[PDB]
């Protein structure tokens, strides 16, 4: 192709851009070989990528300019802010592969038709896109020269699409996907004798296991995520080759049936219904298999012994069905390369082997929680040097002893949670040596002593949950220093002190939980300085003096993001027992079972009834920025609730109660839009109920016992809803719920 047909092709593509600035040295009278996103070979421009441009246009800019191209063999445009919808143009025959994924093209998939224009595409990726189905089966894509096919994360919602993507031929097809749609009906690629991939996962089909005819060629196979309940090992039972096998989140029932095991490196039957024990035959796999995961199954029983054998073994999930015995260890330390170990949530019993040790120089996680183990935890872990080993998780179990200070040999660790266990002693000091450590949890236990102030040394730090546990003395100065610390939490123990007011320098602290304890001190107005704090709970403890006007500054300027994504479970207080204090509890409860809760009884008044709350962080706003949750009840605090106080929206709960907090309620609390609980009982407010709370259309539970109050209560809003004792013990008060102001 000329030289001038080439610059013009380019420019012309540059020149419909809104922001021309996006390709800046495109230029005339300058070979495109030397344009960023350019390749070319032998001076001659061969393919385009300008991926993950917001290049801003409609698809017909592309197919005239840049698919016209005479010569391009290939381009790439990912994430290009690529929108409008494909039609019929002039494609060039060199063209092979053309990748359209992550864009706003929309339409039928019907319109992928007119790509057959391109005589020799082979590679189709238009992925991550909004195309739709026109609802009924209507002919066929007709593109029966491609041999790689992506078209998942549309919105394709249809039945027998995929018998309409390959009616009129596969016989090229060697990778099919069509994951993350709502695709059913039947799948047939029995005619693809050459399909090699095929990934119909997090579809919508609940009928037929697919039919793969010979299934001569079939190396990977992922049909997790829908609804299937059949027998899919008659359909796979002539797969020779097939080298990964994903059907987990799935209807399947019943026992493993027999599978292709000659070439299997990969196998998921996670997330069904499996019942039984772990077959004798799967032995057969040990000679290829890399990833196994079983869990989320009704599976009981012991690690079977064959497992010794599987020397290639990388990752073993085996958690969340039903698994007894004893660490059957005289088999794990034959998998020389197991990396992943993944036990939780059965009912492995027993103390932990001595020769745990030898496998931590090869592993990289150690999932033991949420089982029935015993005994102290093995002083010599991590004994072998070169510990690699980065997670260990063992709360939730039945240890006793001493926290080892070998754990700090592990020079690799990230995360440690002991939570849920009954060790006593103190916090090793050695912990400040694990440099990368992000995450020590060890909460419901019995660890006495004071908070090592060698966690200074811990630049990673990023959670600290220590509460339920008989800690004493001051918080560490140290901690100033763990500046990604964003989730610090420390109730229900004999702590003391003050808040330092170094607390503000934790631009990241975004829970901190102090309640239960023995504190003390005016409330630091630094915390007005942290610029991820969603989340203070401070009941029952003794700080004293006003309250800061200055800690809500960040108001509508926090960003909290590090937080999301992190297992938890709150438990609402009930008005029940008087003993149970505070709005409710946030605590951390990733890999711990709910129903061990009842461990707190003998720690917690609070009745704990059907009352938790749980599921994954997920914070509402993601720049907005206000506090969600503040409760300061049950201490000595006085003075006047700042007008500041309503500059919260997001704010969900508030607990002011049993305090000495006096004046009249600010009118801005009505501001609080978001509001579901509102306390401020047991105090020497005065006064009226501000008219403007009235605006307040979310609150679900509201107290203003027990004050000086005086007045009416607002006849609009919510006030009639709630009953009467929510208002008592202020005698200048009327007005339904309270009889009518005489
Ligand atoms: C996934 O596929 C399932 C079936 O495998 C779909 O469920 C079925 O969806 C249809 C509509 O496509 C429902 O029809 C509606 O049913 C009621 C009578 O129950 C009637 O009010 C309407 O006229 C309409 O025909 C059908 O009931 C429903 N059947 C079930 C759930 O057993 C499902 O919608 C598909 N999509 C998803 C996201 O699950
Ligand atoms: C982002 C992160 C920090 C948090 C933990 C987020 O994941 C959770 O969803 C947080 C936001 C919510 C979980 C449950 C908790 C309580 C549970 C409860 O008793 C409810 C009673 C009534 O129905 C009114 C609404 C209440 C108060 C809600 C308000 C929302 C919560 C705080
Ligand atoms: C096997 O399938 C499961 C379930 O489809 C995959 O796990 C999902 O992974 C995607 C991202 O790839 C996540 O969005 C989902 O949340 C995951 N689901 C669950 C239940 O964890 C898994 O990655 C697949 N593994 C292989 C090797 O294909
Ligand atoms: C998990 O299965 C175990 C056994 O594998 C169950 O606990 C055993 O239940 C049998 C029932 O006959 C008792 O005879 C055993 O004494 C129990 N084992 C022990 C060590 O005490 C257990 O109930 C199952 N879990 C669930 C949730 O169903
Ligand atoms: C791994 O554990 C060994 C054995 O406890 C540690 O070896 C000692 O390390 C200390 C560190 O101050 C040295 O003073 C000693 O001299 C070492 N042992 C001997 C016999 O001299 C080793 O430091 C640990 N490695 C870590 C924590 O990374
Ligand atoms: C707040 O408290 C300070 C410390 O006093 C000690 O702790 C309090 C909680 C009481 O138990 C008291 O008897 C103890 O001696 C006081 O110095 C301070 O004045 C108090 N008030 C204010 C407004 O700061
Ligand atoms: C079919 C089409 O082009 N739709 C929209 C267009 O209306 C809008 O101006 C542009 C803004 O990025 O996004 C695209
Ligand atoms: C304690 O919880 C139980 C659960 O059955 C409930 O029936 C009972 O009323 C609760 N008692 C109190 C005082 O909250």
């Amino acid at each position: 192709q000329s030289l001038y047909r080439e610059i013009h092709q380019l420019i012309s593509f540059k020149d419909v851009l809104p922001d021309k600035n996006l390709l800046p040295d495109w230029s005339s009278n300058k070979n495109p070989c030397t344009f960023d996103g350019v390749t070319c070979r032998d001076d001659k421009v061969t393919s385009i990528d300008l991926s993950s441009k917001p290049l801003n246009v409609g698809f017909s800019a592309v197919s005239s300019s840049l698919l016209s191209l005479t010569g391009l063999e290939s381009l790439f445009l990912s994430n290009s802010h690529i929108n409008g919808s494909v039609s019929g143009f002039k494609c060039s025959a060199s063209l092979t592969s053309l990748d359209l994924s992550r864009n706003s093209l929309s339409g039928p998939v019907t319109t992928l038709t007119s790509l057959g224009s391109c005589s020799g595409l082979k590679f189709l990726n238009v992925s991550s896109n909004t195309l739709d189905f026109p609802g009924k089966v209507s002919g066929g894509l007709k593109l029966n020269s491609l041999e790689v096919l992506d078209l998942s994360a549309n919105s394709i919602s249809g039945a027998n699409v995929v018998g309409w993507v390959l009616s009129d031929g596969c016989g090229e097809l060697k990778h099919l996907a069509i994951s993350g749609n709502k695709i059913s009906g039947d799948v047939d690629v029995s005619r693809c004798v050459n399909l090699e991939f095929l990934d119909v996962s997090s579809n919508n089909f609940s009928t037929g296991i697919p039919f793969l005819g010979d299934c001569s060629a079939l190396q990977h196979l992922d049909i997790s995520g829908n609804k299937l309940s059949g027998d899919f090992s008659r359909a796979i039972s002539t797969c020779t080759e097939l080298k990964l096998l994903n059907i987990s989140s799935n209807q399947f029932v019943g026992p493993i049936p027999p599978l292709p095991l000659k070439s299997l490196q990969y196998l998921s039957l996670a997330e069904n219904k499996f019942t039984g024990e772990i077959p004798d035959f799967l032995s057969g796999a040990c000679d290829t298999l890399t990833g196994l995961d079983l869990s989320g199954n009704h599976f009981y029983g012991a690690v079977p012994p064959f497992f010794g054998s599987c020397s290639l073994l990388e990752s073993l999930a085996l958690s969340s069905n039903n698994f007894s015995g004893e660490l059957p260890m005289d088999t794990l330390l034959k998998m020389r390369g197991l990396k992943v170990l993944d036990l939780s949530f059965n009912e492995f019993s027993g103390e932990l082997p001595e020769s745990l040790t030898n496998l931590s120089a090869s592993l990289l996680t150690l999932d033991l929680s949420s089982n029935n183990f015993s005994g102290p935890i093995l002083p010599n872990l991590c004994q072998n040097p070169k510990n690699t080993l980065q997670e260990l998780y063992l709360q939730n179990n039945g240890f006793t002893g001493k926290i080892p200070p070998t754990l700090s040999n592990c020079s690799e660790l990230v995360s440690l949670h002991l939570s849920f266990n009954y060790l006593s002693g103190t916090i090793p000091s050695s912990l400040g040596s694990l440099s990368k450590l992000r995450d020590l949890k060890l909460w419901l236990n019995m660890l006495e002593g004071e908070i090592p102030q060698e966690l200074m040394y811990v630049k990673t730090l990023e959670t600290l949950i220590l509460d339920f546990n008989d800690l004493t003395g001051e918080i560490p100065s140290g901690l100033s220093n763990c500046t990604n610390l964003n989730w610090i939490s420390l109730s229900n123990n004999r702590l003391t002190g003050e808040i330092p007011k170094w607390i503000g320098r934790l631009e990241n602290l975004a829970i901190l939980k102090l309640s239960n304890n023995s504190f003390s001190g005016n409330i630091p107005a630094e915390l007005g300085d942290c610029r991820s704090l969603i989340w203070l709970d401070l009941n029952t403890n003794l700080f004293n003096g006003t309250i800061p006007a200055a800690m809500f500054k960040q108001s509508g300027k926090i960003a909290a993001n590090f937080i999301a994504g992190k297992r938890y479970v709150y438990i609402k207080n009930d008005g029940m027992k008087k003993e149970c204090h505070g709005a409710g509890n946030l605590l951390e409860f990733q890999g711990i079972r709910s129903e061990q809760l009842n461990r707190l009884s003998t720690r917690n008044p609070c009745n704990i009834t059907s009352r938790v709350y749980g599921g994954h962080t997920s914070p509402t706003f993601d720049n907005n920025g206000s506090m969600m949750f503040l409760d300061m009840s049950y201490n000595m605090l006085s003075g006047y609730i700042p007008k500041e106080i309503g500059s919260m929206p997001y704010l969900f709960i508030l607990n002011l109660g049993h305090n000495d907090i006096s004046g009249s309620i600010p009118d801005e609390v009505g501001d609080l839009r978001g509001l579901n609980i509102l306390d401020l009982s047991s105090n020497k407010l005065d006064g009226r109920i501000p008219q403007a709370m009235s605006a307040l259309t979310m609150l679900t539970e509201i107290d203003l016992s027990n004050n000086n109050l005086s007045g009416p209560i607002p006849e609009m809003g919510q006030f009639e809803t709630f009953p009467p004792a929510k208002f008592l013990n202020n005698p200048g008060l009327c007005g339904y719920p309270l009889p009518r102001c005489d």
